[PDB]
């Protein structure tokens, strides 16, 4: 690339498996999404919290794809695999998902930031810092919000724990 | 008439069963309706949900009336049968029954369906697609929806799931 | 499923089989649209042609997963295979493929379209009539009118021809 | 300085070395500029072009400038070199230079990043990321953007590719 200036290729690669893992992620709360809308399982404000997850992860992967074009770096995609799951179980079992898909895509913007930083990269460093550590932090702390929420709600009776959880919170 | 073209009685026959249908049904929902504003039952946001439902059959069969003039069908009105039941009991026994109510006018609208397939009717069968077998797949499905939220609510207690499924969902 | 009524099987299966090709056509319009971000490619105009139809893909996928759960039916979600190709050569190799694609994605629903004819299920083909079949035959039309004044353009000299169409055209 | 706390003057020294370096670059973008409104060019855009990037370059100087006294460090003025051509060439020969010029700006401001992180500077190192190391970027793909487009203009005949980027880009 005419344009690539410090930017090695572990790099570029560690970036590709990124990019995976955000449009991995965002197929996964798509399947959250849509079980949640169920006619059997009808939990409205838990489809549409899981289906603007959706979004945030792909908006994630999309900001990571224009940044490895803005570095000369070329875009490798792999194939997407399907969600861990075809059913969710509860809002309980959902969010616990939600939680461990969330701080492994904190681990891997991590992993890349200390890549980064052995590599001398301090414009990397700063998009993920501008852009991306900062936001897994508070959704994971929103999360954490909402399953000790749930927790203190389906202790008593599940079903009326649950109902009160999505008409009231979400 | 001047104006039939391509217009079987047994299409013209089929409506005038399926407008005594959709007028049965408006004065099912009537009766369920009046039922939740007693006041030894109470229960305000089941009576407004049943009372949008007796206006949408009626403007249903309404529909299916200006249908079979401006086809050149004649409409022949029957007897009103009155509604199977006095009194409803609860809003899980009311929403059974109003599911019950909806798929056997879905089923209707499909026979006729059917039949102006086999009497190649293309305009009797936009008519129902347009106007009457979408918005019958909506309401069963937030029917079956409603009813699954009850039944989550009605497990632990019946009386304190019952008034928070009308205060927070009708 | 308490709300499944005339949906079958075997369209249940072939309506997953669609969502599968919709994700996988919006996948392939991403690896597009960011090829043509590129600095060694660098048509603005391609790139935001091919980001728009990555939103329709996806948007078309997620009307059907809301209309599989609106009849009863089940999503089942497969792995997304990785696009075709890595690099997409020119403006015209890339429309090429877009409507080879696009073709595809057209026959697979008119397949529906039968498979819902010979079941008889008249809400499933007002469903595609409505909101798929319209807009894949405006889409190939469109692209097709690409095709037809790239090929015109780049007969004399390629690089000023792909110039120009992006400039004015897209 | 009463003010200056975790500030070497190692970092003084090169903060002052890259003021020179910004002047330098927007006295170039200078000559640039009124070299394409030269009658016998005539190329208004290109003009336009580099009459912003000089704007941008001094003040970029200004911002480490203001950097250099909020931190207690002493702004020390070297010669500014006149710009290494008189005449610039084509839109071509004037891009290619105008990389080079950006890709070494770039490179200096690494090395004081690299700098900041080994005296353990984290304000010198968020001041760069934050005003310095995202625009040197953007700017780069921009050019590498323009490098692309001009080279597969002038390929056929270089007046009217010339003409053409000028016209429709800039």
């Amino acid at each position: 690339s005419q344009i690539r200036q410090n930017y090695s290729t572990e790099v570029e690669a560690a970036v590709n498996r990124l990019v995976n893992l955000y449009l991995r992620a965002s197929y996964t709360y798509l399947s959250l999404g849509f079980y949640f809308d169920r006619d059997d399982v009808a939990l409205e404000g838990v489809c549409h919290f899981f289906r603007e997850l959706a979004e945030e992860k792909r908006e994630g992967a999309e900001r990571l794809l224009k940044m490895q074009n803005q570095r000369g770096g070329r875009a490798l995609f792999q194939d997407l695999q399907k969600p861990s799951q075809d059913e969710w179980g509860t809002t309980l079992d959902a969010m616990k998902a939600a939680i461990v898909l969330e701080k492994s895509l904190n681990q891997a913007l991590l992993d890349l930031h200390a890549l980064g930083s052995a590599q001398a990269d301090p414009h990397l460093c700063d998009f993920l810092e501008s852009h991306f550590l900062d936001e897994e932090v508070k959704l994971i702390k929103k999360m954490g919000d909402h399953l000790t929420n749930i927790q203190r709600l389906v202790g008593s009776q599940a079903g009326l724990g649950e109902y009160l959880f999505e008409r009231l919170t979400l």
